[PDB]
């Protein structure tokens, strides 16, 4: 099966990629698979594959850690997101981006339904497992549980049948059969929670997958639009329907090569001690333990040497940073560009944590709207501020053609350089926001409502006449002559791509 | 002599560091000069020393680019400023800092004053130089003159003779014996003018010496106090006092080992065309001419085989960068210090284009203020947007003591993360602006005033009970025994100073 529909195809092509170092040594899942899989996310490092977990038993498990990690070289820095893709490993962000994007004004193609598949080699029913007893790993210190679900897939269905969604939403060990989560408006997982709450006759049926067809978690981790089942725009986008099994215990279907599969319910009645967590802004709040979702496990199902995929999130940069933040933003750029504004690009800076997202705006276009900043600010912000797609987004910085979003330090220069506080902003109170920002659920006001900015670093030129500054760098300020005969005779003075 | 108290020794370090390239083929000043610096200031190369200049004549002149930019290794990133002050060459930007601020609680060591010195050993009366004969760099190609001061040391006085300012101010070629620049409000050379002015009686007597002390230029970049001579800092800063010729044309004094020194006068009463330049905040806006201060040159001398330093500035990294940021920085700190302000550090990151100073807090000295951030804030603001130290800073960041204001990663983390945009800030706008901003001279506002903020990145409880989190990174989220094992048997399981 070919890497981007294949986990353990996946992890091969890694390997054949010289991105992935094998530890077949005991390694423990209590903090150390952790802490060597956050030391290779903050050093950019090869993958860690723990296949010597301490506490594996009868084939579960072994953990793949920092699956969508970034790579040290520039060449090929996307290269594990390029391999859940099907993309060279050297493409750029705005071609992943663009990727991810391209099932949105195709037909879905939807899943086929094939009666068996790795994902069913083994299987554990109610009397023959206990969650405590695997080696689940605790990823912080502080963290308030072993977080089993940190780079799996939720299955959920609306009650009418019309909707699958998948998302990666956070899930610990609770006991023996169940776990607890974040389920939190306006995440799908939570929409679906609520018609079935509002029906108010079952539990919700689940399953959570792991290992999944590396195209599926990339979707997983994606704000497509409301009512879009995921795995039809996951067909459209790889140009295959995707093959799934029925669960032996409900009647939702997972992707046929699953490494592991948990079956059961997510309940509409009961809570549990969920968190703290060590997140992706880069904090763990020791003691912060408040009342989560609450989800029963009925059966497991798993691949014989079954691998769980691991993301040990903080700090830059793992998985938080490079698909929240990046597949947050691509969304954000259609959106955009379906209101009728005139965005080209859009990256959520690593620098800013990934609460930032830049938006490249086509001046020539903005010069024929004959706005102004006060007025395109406001459209900006009402547009993108008021989707779901903007959720986890606090700033936004608009910049003009010069700048490439996807440069953090050119994004930094022109937010210093362009945009003059306050005046140059505009504050959203009135819009939800992301109470996992420090600022926003450990600060000074609420932690589910505002705390949002426009902040344009358009100058006022762009929107009249056009640009009217050069750059004092060495591209803008030299005519092109000489800068090739500068760097035809750099060595040679005596002066210092792939790597 | 030392090269801190010598230019020409200073030269002779950096070659001795393997930190200079001599380029002893021709060289055009007109572009080719400043263009090699500005590759040299992108990529912290090694300092360029132009020793064959199209159009040097009987001694005038060679060119030395990037005198105080950075370095490529982490371990002498700061080795070039170092260098300018007897400090060992791995000197950390605190050290550097500590330096600068050390002669403000010593007695000035005032100059000694010697018949005669290198700067003499040639010279030409006003029938024998020609300002637009001599080679001049042009730096941007889009520069309004050719900027022949742009790491001089100004020399004024006040008219009662009890203040003499050393400061750095660009200055262009007007005509054969005059130059045109920018004196402005608040800087020291601006008020020493207003002196003479209001006195009516004549110009004020001038002297512009380049290729001075390199601990000289250095203070005359910093906004030490008002009325306080910069010789006498120095004097103390090096535990030296400094060694000083008369002018031959006027009675002020200047370093005995300089380069190159112009004598003249700086009109009260005519202006001419100065600008536009190619300027610290990375940009230069073509045509922008507006009147300037007039320099009068009545005689020059200077050193055989005279070396005239250029700072190409522009975009990251140069001079405007390394010592405007950081000094003011430093001076900062101080002043809040003075105020009885829990300040412990201060820096300007590179990443703002030195237009943020992030200032470290004392937060066990701050909870026992049993204060607010709103009250905070304002204090904050207020000492330093009213005074002249903080005249190129429109935005000020608190952050608490886990963060190293040194690294602008870290700055931008607390940022991003501890600050509410709005909530968590305080905006100024009857203050004084820095108008070479963009977003303020060529923005939506006053140009000179207003547009600037105080952004607190503490968290609540930093005010109270003391931090209640820990970072989810490899230092904070696992304990000692654990990190030091994983690093340890890093490069055993297969994972990748001075470089
Ligand atoms: C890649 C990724 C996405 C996480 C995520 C993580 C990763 C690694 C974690 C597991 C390591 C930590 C927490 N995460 C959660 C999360 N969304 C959410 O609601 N709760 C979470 O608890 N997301 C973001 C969520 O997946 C995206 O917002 C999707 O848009 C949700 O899909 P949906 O649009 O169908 O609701
Ligand atoms: C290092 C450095 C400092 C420049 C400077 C440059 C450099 C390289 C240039 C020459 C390349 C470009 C412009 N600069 C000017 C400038 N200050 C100013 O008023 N006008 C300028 O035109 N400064 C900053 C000024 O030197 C500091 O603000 C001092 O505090 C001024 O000394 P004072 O406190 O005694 O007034
Ligand atoms: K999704
Ligand atoms: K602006
Ligand atoms: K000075
Ligand atoms: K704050
Ligand atoms: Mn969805
Ligand atoms: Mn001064």
């Amino acid at each position: 099966q070919p890497a981007h529909l294949c986990f353990r195809s996946f992890v091969e092509a890694l390997k054949v990629d010289n991105d992935l170092v094998e530890i077949n040594t005991p390694i423990d899942p209590n903090l150390e698979a952790a802490a060597i899989t956050r030391r290779v996310c903050e050093t950019n490092d090869k993958a860690p594959l723990f296949n010597n977990l301490i506490g594996m038993k009868n084939g579960l498990f072994r953990i793949l850690g920092a699956p969508g990690s970034l790579r040290k070289s520039s060449a090929d820095r996307y290269g594990r997101l390029a391999r859940h893709l099907a993309l060279p490993p050297t493409a750029s962000m705005r071609e992943i981006l663009d990727k991810m994007l391209s099932a949105s004004d195709m037909p879905p193609i939807p899943p086929t339904i094939v009666p068996t598949g790795p994902c069913k080699e083994n299987s554990l029913d109610d009397s023959e497992f206990d969650l405590t007893e695997l080696p689940v790993p605790l990823i912080h210190k502080s963290d308030g549980g072993k977080y089993i679900q940190t780079y799996g897939m939720h299955i959920v269905q609306s009650p009418d049948g019309t909707w699958t969604n998948w998302s990666i939403a956070r899930a610990m060990v609770h006991d023996k059969n169940h776990l607890t989560g974040l389920v939190i408006p306006p995440q799908h997982i939570w929409q679906i929670h609520q018609m079935w709450k509002k029906e108010g006759r079952s539990d919700v049926p689940w399953a959570l997958a792991f290992g999944v067809p590396p195209a599926a978690i990339m979707a997983s981790s994606m704000p497509i639009p409301d009512g879009v089942t995921e795995a039809g725009y996951v067909g459209a986008m790889t140009g295959s329907s995707l093959e799934l099994v029925k669960c032996d215990t409900n009647d939702l279907y997972v992707p046929a090569t699953s490494e592991i599969v948990l079956e059961g319910t997510l309940s509409i009645s009961e809570t549990g001690p969920e968190g703290p967590f060590g997140e992706m802004h880069g904090y763990i709040f020791p003691g912060d333990t408040h009342l989560g979702a609450k989800y029963k496990v009925n059966r497991i199902t798993y691949r014989n040497n079954a691998i769980m995929p691991m993301s040990s999130c903080g700090r830059l940069t793992d998985e938080t940073h490079t698909m929240i933040g990046s597949l947050a933003a691509a969304e954000i750029r259609k959106l955009c560009q379906q209101n009728d504004l005139p965005i080209t690009d859009a990256f959520a800076p690593f620098e800013s944590q990934v609460t930032w997202v830049a938006l490249r705006v086509d001046t020539e276009k903005l010069r024929a709207m004959k706005t102004t900043s006060e007025g395109f600010r406001k459209r900006v912000g009402d547009v993108v501020f008021n989707h779901k797609a903007g959720y986890t987004i606090h700033r936004l910085v608009l910049v003009g053609d010069d700048i490439d979003v996807y440069e953090g330090k050119d994004v930094l220069w022109a937010f210093s350089t362009r945009c003059r506080p306050g005046m140059d902003e505009t504050l959203f109170e009135d819009v939800r926001g992301f109470p996992l920002i420090p600022y926003m659920g450990h600060g000074n006001g609420p932690a589910h409502r505002g705390g949002k900015v426009v902040s344009d670093a358009l100058m006022p030129t762009e929107y009249t006449t056009g640009r009217n500054w050069e750059a004092a760098d060495f591209n803008q300020s030299y005519p092109e002559d000489l800068k090739q005969k500068v760097l035809d005779n750099w060595t040679k003075m005596g002066f210092s791509h792939h790597h």
